[PDB]
């Protein structure tokens, strides 16, 4: 669920998720995706499409158990969608964290409505 | 959905309801409810009980009719769940602009794990 997405993103980046990701580009935060500004805005996207992509789930609401080991999250789940969600979030996390080099806060309260429609994933 | 909301939002309380409100409190944004810290906190508390009454309608994406007329929110809306959403959004957007004058921006970004479980709707 998003609790774990939260927590993940304070775990790789440091950096409060909402301030940070809440409303980031055309992809981090709500209304869906957009052409990504940004690295950090591609990985918003890319993780919009791994939630997408998951059969099984409820990527927002379903909560996951992981683990933090060897500052490394560790997505121990055997349920296998929820073991999908769990690399997905894991998989932003790292992402964002990766990306923070390149992070603009002109992006922060992009208007997304405006974005150049994404493709599909 | 949240562009209606966000609208709303904005044409009551005249802040970018992302920024203002995106994450805000407790319940304020993402990461369902806890117990309030302020009076805009707790318009959002509000508004999610007010959203788990809905009866079947999406709403973070189904979109509604309003109108802005004479600076009063009108939930033209005449499905019966989309009316009630319509009217959910409408009363937090009124109540966060009515509580403007207490607005904390501590507890912009507030972080949702630290936060006490909210008492059932
Ligand atoms: C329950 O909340 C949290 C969980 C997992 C990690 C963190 C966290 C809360 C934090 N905060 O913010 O209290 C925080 C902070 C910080 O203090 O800035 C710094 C960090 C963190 C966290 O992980 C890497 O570096």
């Amino acid at each position: 669920s998003l609790f774990e997405l939260g927590k993940m993103i304070l775990q790789e980046t440091g950096k409060n998720p909402a301030k940070s990701y809440g409303a980031y580009g055309c992809n981090c935060g709500v209304l869906g995706r957009g052409k990504p500004k940004d690295a950090t805005d591609r990985c918003c996207y890319v993780h919009k499409c791994c939630y997408k992509k998951l059969t099984g789930c409820n990527p927002k609401k379903d909560r996951y158990s992981y683990s933090w080991k060897d500052k490394t999250i560790v997505c121990g789940e055997n349920n296998p969608c929820l073991k999908e969600l769990c690399e997905c979030d894991k998989a932003v996390a790292i992402c964002l964290r990766e990306n923070l080099g390149t992070y603009n806060k002109l992006y922060r309260y992009h208007l997304k409505p405006f974005c150049k429609k994404a493709d599909d994933c």
